[PDB]
Formats: structure tokens, C-alpha cells, sequence
């Protein structure tokens, strides 16, 4: 489903007095959104490897809903919702958000049948589907879907056709020690009501005290405690959500994660770096990032048969390493 194309965004939110600004001040450390880089260990091991003078990784457009009803009309200007959620209390809470996004969207659905009450055609045909599911069910719970529907769906951007990803808002203590009366029962709800939704424990304190500590002392603090940042785990989280991923190009001057929609192809991708190339593309030489670690390096990737050679109809996968060829 979701908007076209790569410039994708992801939305914090959840009730007020809860985390949000802590959470959107966490990750940076305009005013409502940031761009914040996805950390990769590969991306990291690619650098270290080339030394390049230029590091470019991907990022994730998080956007702090600073604007309810109004507050929804920013919900529907993202490609998906970071479900922030503090720790009844929290399901509860769950259950009032999935009411609102629920609500929106019939209420949106009204004029949608109204207007197309006149059959001048065949786009209402499936609105009534939707309308059904919809007296019911959110539009991702449908996992059948064709071009036809996702065209008319894609037409209307719809609250709950947008994929979520559930944070758990915790005391420093929780986290650390691992145990929260309300993860179990979120996850017991999530299971129940939304089966594969991503769960994601934090501590909107505890992450902000890693900030203002020396990365010394700070050290000092995660090693004591055999703790972790969930940063990065809740960063990688929200760009898999928006369906996005990226590939490679690691040489001596640069290496960058080149993000893509799953599915792109490598004309398209290798367009992301110029546009002539999409259409000026002759082939795209391939080496899986496993290989050329394992091989250690291209030379030998190369000798050992696996520096492969992809025409114009091969899906980009995640990691790929390409030097593009054009002419
Ligand atoms: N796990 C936690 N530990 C300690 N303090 C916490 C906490 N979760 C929230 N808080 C506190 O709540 C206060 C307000 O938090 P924050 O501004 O991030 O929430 P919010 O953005 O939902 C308020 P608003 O609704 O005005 O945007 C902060 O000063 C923060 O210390």
C-alpha cells in the first residue's frame, strides 16, 4: 500500500504527557522532524575497510506531531506511526489510538460512497469491500490485496492502512532488569489484536542520561549495568516499517547506503545517483556483502566466482554491493 517512491516519513505518536518529546529529543541528540542515521554494522565494517573520505549512510525521517483531529491530519502526512506508549494504563491507551485511527478513516469513507453514489465506474465496486472491512477492521488487516485495490486505496491514504510499530515508554529500573507487568500484557494484547506488530521496550530517561554522560563515563554506565541503547534497534525498526532498505557503493573516495523500495529494480536503482541512469544502464556489478567479508576482499570475491553480473530485471536485495556500468 503507502505513497510511491523513497521520501517516506514515520510518526511518533501517542497520548500526551508520555515520552514524545523526550523520544523525538533522544533521537537528535524544521523542529518537528529529523533525519537521523540508520546504524548498520556493515555499513560501519564497508568503512572502516575503504577509509573513504566521504561516509553516507541512510536515514530515518521522524517526524514529532506538534499540531486530537488536527493531530491526525499529521498522521495521514506520514507513512507510518511509531505507537509511543508509556509504563488499563497502557492497553487502555492502545485501544483509545486504534479507536481514533478506526474512526477517522469510516468517517473519511462517508462522502467517499456519497460522491460515488452516481455510477457515471467500476471503483465502486471496491469501495464497498473496503466500507465492509471497515465496519468491522483496520485496511492492513487484509492481507489480500490486487493492483486494482491498491490503486483506489492509495487514493485515499487511509489512518489504519498505515503500518505501526509499538514503543513501551519504561523507568530506567524496568528496562535494565527486564520485567514490566504491562510488556507482557502489551504483547499478550499485540498477539491477540495485531499479530506481527513489533514490540520495542525503552527508556525515554535512561536513553536521555546516555546523552548528557561522557562517552567515558557514559561507557562506565552501560558496562555496570548490562545494559543497551534501544536506539538503534527502534531506528532500524521504523525504516523496515516504511518498507525501506538500501544497497552499497564502497570504494576508496565514498561509501553510502543508497535507499530503496523492496522490489526496485536496478535501473531505478541505480537512477538514485543520477537520473540518465535509468535509463543509460547497461548492468550492475553485484557482491553480496557476506561474500566480500568472508573473501575479505574484491579481488578475491572475484577470483572465487562471486562478483556476479545483473542485467536490467534484477531486484536490488538489501546489502547489495554494485558497481553500476553504463555505455
Ligand atoms: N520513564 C521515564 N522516566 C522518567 N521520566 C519520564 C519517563 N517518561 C516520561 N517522563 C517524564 O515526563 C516529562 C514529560 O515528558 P515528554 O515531554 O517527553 O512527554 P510528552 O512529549 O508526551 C509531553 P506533551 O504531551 O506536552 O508533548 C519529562 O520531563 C520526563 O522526565
Amino acid at each position: 500500500i503507502g505513497r510511491f517512491g523513497t521520501s517516506l516519513k514515520i510518526g511518533i505518536v501517542g497520548l500526551p504527557n508520555v515520552g514524545k518529546s523526550t523520544f523525538f529529543n533522544v533521537l537528535t541528540n524544521d523542529p518537528n522532524e529529523s533525519r537521523v542515521p540508520v546504524p548498520d554494522e556493515r555499513f560501519d565494517f564497508l568503512c572502516q575497510y575503504h577509509k573513504p573520505a566521504s561516509k553516507i549512510p541512510a536515514f530515518l525521517n521522524v517526524v514529532d506531531i506538534a499540531g486530537g483531529n488536527a493531530f491526525l491530519s499529521h498522521i495521514s502526512a506520514c507513512d507510518g506511526i511509531f505507537h509511543l506508549t508509556r509504563a488499563v494504563d497502557p492497553i487502555r491507551d492502545i485501544e483509545i489510538i486504534h479507536e481514533e485511527l478506526q474512526l477517522k478513516d469510516e468517517e473519511m469513507i462517508g462522502p467517499i460512497i456519497d460522491k460515488l453514489e452516481k455510477v457515471a465506474k467500476p471503483e465502486y465496486d471496491i469501495m464497498c469491500k473496503v466500507k465492509s472491512w471497515v465496519i468491522d477492521k483496520p485496511v492492513r488487516f487484509y492481507h489480500d490485496w490486487n493492483d486494482k485495490e491498491i490503486e483506489v486505496l492509495n487514493k485515499h491514504l487511509f489512518l489504519t492502512s498505515k503500518p505501526m510499530v509499538y514503543l513501551v515508554n519504561l523507568s530506567e529500573k524496568d528496562y535494565i532488569r527486564k520485567k514490566n507487568k504491562w510488556l507482557i500484557k502489551i504483547k499478550e494484547w499485540v498477539d491477540k489484536y495485531d499479530p506481527g506488530a513489533l514490540v520495542i521496550p525503552f527508556s525515554g530517561a535512561l536513553e536521555l542520561k546516555l546523552q548528557e554522560l561522557s562517552a567515558e563515563e557514559r561507557q562506565k554506565y552501560l558496562e555496570a549495568n548490562m545494559t543497551q541503547s534501544a536506539l538503534p534497534k527502534i531506528i532500524k525498526a521504523g525504516f523496515a516499517a516504511l518498507q525501506l532498505e538500501y544497497f552499497f557503493t564502497a570504494g576508496p573516495d565514498e561509501v553510502r547506503a543508497w535507499t530503496i523500495r523492496k522490489g526496485t529494480k536496478a535501473p531505478q536503482a541505480a537512477g538514485k545517483i543520477h537520473t540518465d541512469f535509468e535509463k543509460g544502464f547497461i548492468m550492475a556489478e553485484v557482491m553480496k556483502y557476506e561474500d566480500f567479508k568472508e573473501e575479505g576482499s574484491e579481488n578475491a570475491v572475484k577470483a572465487a566466482g562471486k562478483y556476479r553480473q545483473q542485467g536490467r530485471n534484477y531486484i536490488v536485495e538489501d546489502g547489495d554491493i554494485i558497481f553500476f556500468k553504463f555505455n
